């Protein structure tokens, strides 16, 4: 009954592989770890600030490829962002080098386009995205309404991950931001305009393809998850933030803030929690390559605990781990990087959600989790 369409993932453990087989760094890893962890170094290295993991290299792309804006269109890209609350795609007018590279829509050639032209500026330290916003018919899967998007003619500001990566615009799965438009997020218009049954939708990560997700909108279809679904209120008004007791063993947070976020392809420690974590885990991190690596027989490998007053949430060391056996007899990479905010906070990326069916409430403002189901 409920729209569920399935998406491509591309993850930091995709990126790194391509890496390490392009630049033949088969051994230098390899060796890397027989040496950090030899007692000699007196303290396992777990970073510098000269050699450090930044999230963009921890940057989960999801792929909806067969979505459409207007009649007369190339086909266009997306890519899932539960922080982002509109929809982006890239203007035939957008001259930059980007640009050329994507599908491009006219709307010039579409039948139900209606003009709106509000320009939208944004500057970000990596660059600024330019446009306006532009209404027309927008489909996804069986579900289709007239909508405000935004015509980007601009796209220097994300450009660095744009060109790189293979998708054309981004549909916002987030929570509306009145410094960008008035507009509402494409699954609450949905529910405005009677279309899907709440203003909802869910994550599905199926646990044995990393590479594979489903996001259903406007309903809870209970084949996904098993046991007591949890509810934990909203902290926050512009993200999908909660709050949640979060200890690791014997280290300990209380009162952290969570972002569940698809988009990230790591569960990210707060720097200091980190560092406490992981002393003589026999877990080093290559230099000069974003990972942390541990052979994945480790006994000593820790479990995440999340605790709220109306469930509690575990991570096992499954959930995080990545087999990089191919590299080398043993191996396995983290998805975990550190991350500050200004407030102590965890993201809750694709290692939580491939345990954890997530549904998102725009209606009750909360985050709802389950245990996701692992058969079928």
């Amino acid at each position: 009954e409920h729209l569920t369409i399935g998406f491509k993932v591309e993850n930091a453990h995709d990126r790194i592989l391509k890496t390490i087989k392009t630049h033949k760094l088969k051994n230098y890893i390899k060796e890397s770890v027989n040496f950090l962890n030899s007692g000699l170094t007196k303290t396992n290295y777990l970073g510098s600030s000269n050699d450090n993991i930044e999230l963009v290299d921890f940057q989960n792309i999801m792929f909806y490829g067969d979505a459409e804006v207007g009649d007369n269109q190339q086909p266009f890209t997306f890519i899932l962002d539960t922080g982002s609350a509109n929809l982006w795609v890239p203007s035939v007018k957008c001259t930059t080098a980007g640009c050329l590279t994507k599908h491009l829509y006219d709307s010039s050639k579409s039948r139900t386009y209606e003009k709106d032209g509000t320009k939208v500026e944004m500057n970000y330290v990596s660059g600024t995205v330019s446009g306006f916003f532009s209404k027309d018919l927008v489909t996804v899967g069986n579900l289709s309404l007239p909508y405000k998007f935004i015509e980007v003619i601009d796209t220097n500001g994300f450009e660095p991950t744009y060109t790189a990566s293979t998708f054309d615009g981004i549909l916002g799965l987030g929570w509306k931001d009145l410094s960008i438009g008035s507009v509402d997020p494409i699954v609450v218009e949905l529910k405005n305009q009677n279309k899907i049954e709440n203003a909802l939708f869910t994550f599905y990560l199926p646990v044995h393809d990393k590479h594979t997700g489903f996001l259903t909108i406007g309903g809870i279809e209970e084949r996904f998850y098993e046991g007591p679904l949890t509810y934990e209120k909203l902290n926050h008004d512009l993200y999908w933030q909660i709050t949640l007791d979060a200890h690791v063993g014997n280290i300990m947070l209380e009162k952290a803030n969570c972002i569940v976020d698809s988009g990230t392809s790591a569960i990210t420690v707060p720097t200091d929690f980190l560092n406490k974590m992981l002393q003589n885990l026999d877990v080093i991190k290559v230099p000069f390559l974003p990972f942390y690596v541990t052979l994945c027989n480790n006994s000593k490998l820790p479990t995440f605990e999340f605790t709220s007053e109306n469930g509690k949430y575990t991570l096992e060391p499954e959930y995080y781990l990545q087999h990089i056996e191919d590299v080398g007899p043993g191996l396995c990479m983290l998805n975990i990087i550190g991350l500050d905010f200004p407030v102590p906070t965890f993201i809750l990326g694709d290692p939580f959600m491939r345990k954890y069916f997530t549904v998102f409430d725009y209606d009750n403002h909360s985050v709802g989790i389950a245990l996701a189901k692992k058969n079928l």
